[PDB]
């Protein structure tokens, strides 16, 4: 028997903060159901480099996100825009959730995304305190090793940002309007100050820096360890070995291996929750006040639909007997990021000194920069505010070795063994495609529901006059346009690096080796010779430009369209399944019911400006104050932090 | 309350026969738990062409094996031999199991596989009656439309089989030793008799025919319908709408949507089985005599391991509390088939007449032949009996259109729109690789367990002398050798077709367009100039043949090794997870327990000579007589068949 008045389902990035700070500041009885044990002893979780497979057995060399004993394994339906490939993108299965298996990065997101895309009450000035709270809770660190490649790249970026600042055009990709004429590029010399990307006031929307902030901490011995939600908020100092709380937190219960099925639900009010344990028995817990769903973006709409909230026609079709509320918007608007990869060759006799000091330590995890960039000059899909507000579009990442898939490694002829290649990535942060989630069987939580997500689709013309069917091709082709413009933005960095490396003491040469170089120079020339309407040549049957130059450009675009489909990576930043306004109101309460709330990343109405870990924790932190009634977390002094064991 | 003395889990190809003929011939109380409703009204299941997506909604065009509401969706761990790609291969989820979503083909398997690879009591003369039983139960039909391409191919096969019969070599791929000197190729002219591939006496181990036997039946209206296990054995004539039996079968209960978890198991004797229904409640059923597991190859070891039979150390590690029997061989020896694809171009002005009468009707489903072939002359991995017994190695299939993946369609430049291309496939029936299955969470039946299956791995040499490390490279390279020899066997058919099409009234030319033609002629020349030790050049660091010709051959082999990895298809013929001798004895009884048996395809000790649907039904049929005690099914007259509603 386990009656309690707050029941949280899932201890992820948001569940842990919620439980911890909700039992600290009140006397209600909190229950946390997670379905996964605590990996506080596993060397593959505590050690940061275990992310790269240092402790893997020889015969089962698979990463944690491919291990069914560490992660939920959802595979999406064939991708009609990527040659119908199905992708498996995972969720963490442990205390701490996906933060137990992630890359440990802290992009906070810009100021402008919250100011312009989130509803009132969620503007940036209303949430910055919670971001400060989560950052102070973790205390990330910076890179502990310098490298001259970062120097060369930073000089190149400032060199071309100088000419972008002039020329008067307003929406180039290195223009930050909160700083003014001077470029927002970190200085590169002895004793240079560090431009902080997650700054408090949100000044830096577009900036170039030399290091990220990764969530690890150094021990007195010398070893580094992971610092995740389950490490800080539910550790042996705050919770017993039996799951009971201790002292201040004695009003807290955590059940370890408890897979939750649905919400037994009297009238339109929640009254009980059932789950299954490792024994195989079914248990019921009684609810007095509130149910919180923090089960992740893929599996929150699933449990909501199984309970009875969703589309009545479909749910009746598959066989859900108990219907509650007819909201056909549950599980809509799924969003994600997407990172295409380019890689560059260095030609010379003694390039080793140029690529030295790049191996992955636990303080950077192979990230060496390099910045956040805004919209390209020639992208037609921009918000109207772009003239007066700087948005975040691309996240630039530089890494050693090759990062393409193994099949592409064979096909392109470039191998990971050689030592004159390095990778650049322009991750898309405002990715356009939208998908959705539905369940297929109303029995128990299934590992694979129906997930639909099509990215790089094409446009099939009609007999409509060309003048009035361009502005549907624009929307249908947005992602391909953005990926190609990212290719161009990376390409026009490398000759700047040529100049900088020449005048910094290096006899080296840099060229883009993947995709093929000529295929990129042709894109550069096509862009600068066709202007703002360059993208019309994606559909060659409407341009009516039958000249051989136009045919060349169209063929180049068609050939380039292959690379982002196959030689890229879909990220694991799922969100917005049950966003604000769609499924829940500003108070995180589900429409059509009076005592259930959803507070994980699946409630965000727009993805943040980068990696989506701070946002989920912030949502949980604000849910704490929403539930209790008055702001206690928002006013805690920053010197009060959870101690670590 | 549902006590009964026989409880079957899963109504697949073997569960339906077992339940039907076990309640017909006895008075025990039979219960069948399936976890899936009856699709007797769904047009996408009853109509054969619904397999190809005739009734699919426009926005969700996915086949039945990719639909989570029709199939279990297991994805295997990254394939170290295929550029680390994860493949999703499904199981049927309905009455009838995988036969509700399959291709409807009836390869029975040869005589020699059962005579040489299965234990005593399971030789061919001990089982042929049950194969006749299942075939008479279904009554498949042959192709209802002729085509001249089959004529040309059959002439070509007999032409080269004539010269293979001479030349005295004993193990070519068109030699059948049960017929003698004359070729075993169907005659090709007016009123020719039909050589039956599933013949009663098992004479035809290697034969060339013009049609397969697909499991459909024609109605009086004119429409064809699917004829599967759930259609024949559990239909409205034998089982009520409520799941009760009727009259003769009144001693039978079928529960529709019941997902089974584990076996509650007193002492070392089975006493109860628990399941979950669509309501979300957990039910228990009492067992008096027997439990049958017919849950498929992927999910039978899963339920056995969750119950408590398996490896104690690992099961304790993941958290199974109740341990029963320590058999570390549960879930070992997983086998499957594998089909690489080649495709051929026809060059000429009026090839349309040559490729006419090839569209897929419900009586062939785009299969137009062409035979079963034995070992190639130059394969080193052959059983010792191969001199005196003919084994089945390849299954040859001919089809219209292109059958490669969409990515390969783009890369190779060949498109499905054009009308001068057709596909050939040499499916490997004695596929060498072996994998295994383990569970990752002891809570509930998960859709994705750990499945390990690596196919086309490479050999890394050591400092061991070359003379005494060849016979480990042979075993490690068996699958690649077999695939390449299949490529060669297909290639040396097309010039025979050149001659036959010339002398049959056609001005057409045939050449292998995928893989590239020169890459195949070089393989042909390398084979005939390097002899039986041609495969030594897979590892170029040991041959010590530094001549440029040897370098050419090694490069050709390395380039050809890419095609079977990416341009092929893994089949859905899983088997042998709990085979005879490994997990169960000759009586299908699980070792370490006295009242549980497993009777689905996961009990086969060696895959059959072709498509694995007749074998599963045969196993169920023999289990019927094993359970009752005396042969009632083995002596039923062939004119007694289940009527159809
Ligand atoms: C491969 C990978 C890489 C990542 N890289 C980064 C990165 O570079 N930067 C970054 O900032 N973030 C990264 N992340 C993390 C990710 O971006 C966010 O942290 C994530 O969205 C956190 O959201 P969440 O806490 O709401 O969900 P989760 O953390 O996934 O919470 C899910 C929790 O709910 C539980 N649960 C689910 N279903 C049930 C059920 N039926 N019953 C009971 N419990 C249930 C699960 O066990 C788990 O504890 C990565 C994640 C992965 C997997
Ligand atoms: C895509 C595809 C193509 C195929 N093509 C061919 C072909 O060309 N030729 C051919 O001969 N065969 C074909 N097959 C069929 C296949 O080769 C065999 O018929 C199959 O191995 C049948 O084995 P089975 O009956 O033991 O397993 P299944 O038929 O898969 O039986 C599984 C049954 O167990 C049930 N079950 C599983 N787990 C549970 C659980 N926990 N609780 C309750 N019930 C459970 C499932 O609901 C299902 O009813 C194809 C199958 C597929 C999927």
């Amino acid at each position: 028997n386990l009656e309690a008045d707050i029941v949280i389902i899932g201890a992820g990035a948001a569940g842990c903060v919620l439980a911890y700070y909700l039992t600290k500041f009140s006397d209600l009885k909190i229950i946390l159901l997670e379905a996964g044990h605590t990996h506080f002893n596993d060397p593959v979780v505590t050690d940061p480099m275990g992310f790269f497979g240092k402790y893997n057995p020889p015969n089962e060399n698979i990463r944690m996100s491919q291990n069914p004993s560490y992660a939920w394994q959802p595979a999406l339906e064939p991708d009609t825009g990527a040659y119908s490939m199905r992708n498996v993108v995972a969720h963490g299965l442990a205390v701490g959730g996906s933060t137990a298996i992630n890359q440990l990065n802290y992009i906070v997101g810009g100021r402008t995304v919250f100011d312009n895309d989130w509803p009132t009450g969620w503007k940036y000035d209303d949430i910055k305190k919670y971001f400060r709270r989560v950052l102070a809770d973790i205390s990330p660190i910076r890179d502990g090793t310098k490298v001259n490649l970062t120097n060369t790249i930073l000089e190149s970026m400032r060199v071309l940002a100088d000419q972008q600042v002039s020329s008067g055009v307003p929406v180039d990709f290195l223009i930050n309007k909160a700083t003014g004429g001077l470029p927002n590029i970190e200085q590169t010399y002895q004793g240079a100050p560090i431009v902080n990307l997650n700054d408090y006031e949100g000044i830096n929307s577009v900036c170039g820096f030399k290091s990220y902030y990764v969530g690890v901490n150094q021990l007195s011995d010398g070893s580094y360890i992971r610092k995740y939600a389950g490490n800080t908020y539910l550790n042996s100092y705050y919770v017993d070995s039996n799951g009971f709380g201790i002292g201040k937190f004695s009003n807290l219960r955590v059940i370890s291996d408890a897979v939750v099925d649905r919400i037994h639900f009297e009238g339109q009010r929640a009254v009980s929750v059932t789950y299954i344990d490792k024994k195989g028995n079914l248990h019921s817990v009684k609810v007095h006040k509130e149910v919180e769903i923090c089960s992740g973006s893929f599996f929150t709409p699933t449990i909501l639909q199984r309970s009875g909230i969703g589309d009545f026609s479909y749910l009746s079709s598959i066989g859900v007997p108990d219907l509650v509320y007819n909201n056909p918007l549950v599980g809509q608007g799924l969003r994600n990021h997407y990172s295409p990869i380019t890689q560059v060759s260095v030609t010379g006799p003694d390039a080793a000194a140029f690529l030295s000091n790049t191996a992955a330590g636990p303080t950077n995890m192979s990230f060496r920069g390099a910045g956040m960039l805004g919209y390209h000059k020639l992208e037609p899909n921009k918000p109207s505010n772009a003239g007066s507000v700087t948005y975040r579009k691309y996240e630039l990442l530089v890494t050693g070795g090759v990062a393409i898939s193994a099949d592409q490694q064979y096909l392109s002829g470039i191998s990971s063994s050689t030592g004159n290649y390095f990778a650049l990535i322009a991750d898309d942060i405002r990715f356009a495609p939208v998908g959705y989630i539905k369940i297929g069987t109303p029995n128990f939580p299934r590992d694979t529901p129906k997930i639909f997500f099509n990215t790089f689709v094409n446009y099939t013309p009609t007999t409509d006059p060309a003048d009035q069917q361009w502005p549907v091709a624009q929307k249908t082709l947005a992602p391909l346009i953005s990926a190609l413009l990212g290719y161009d933005a990376i390409y026009q960095i490398v000759q700047q690096m040529k100049v900088v490396a020449v005048n910094a003491g290096f006899n080296v040469t840099l060229q883009m080796a993947y995709p093929p170089n000529d295929l990129l120079v042709e894109l550069h020339n096509g862009l600068n010779t066709y202007g703002i309407n360059w993208w019309h040549y994606f559909v060659p049957s409407l341009v009516n430009d039958d000249t051989p130059a136009g045919k060349l450009f169209a063929s180049t675009l068609s050939k380039l369209s292959y690379y982002p489909r196959s030689g890229a990576h879909l990220d694991s930043h799922q969100s917005c399944s049950c966003s604000i306004g769609g499924t829940v109101d500003t108070e995180l309460k589900v429409i059509g019911v009076e005592n259930v709330r959803v507070t994980d990343l699946s409630a965000a109405p727009h993805p943040p400006g980068g990696n989506t870990w701070c946002t989920a924790a912030m949502i949980g932190a604000r849910a704490t104050d929403l539930i209790l009634g008055k702001p206690l977390v928002a006013n805690l002094p920053p010197e009060d932090v959870p101690v670590f064991t």
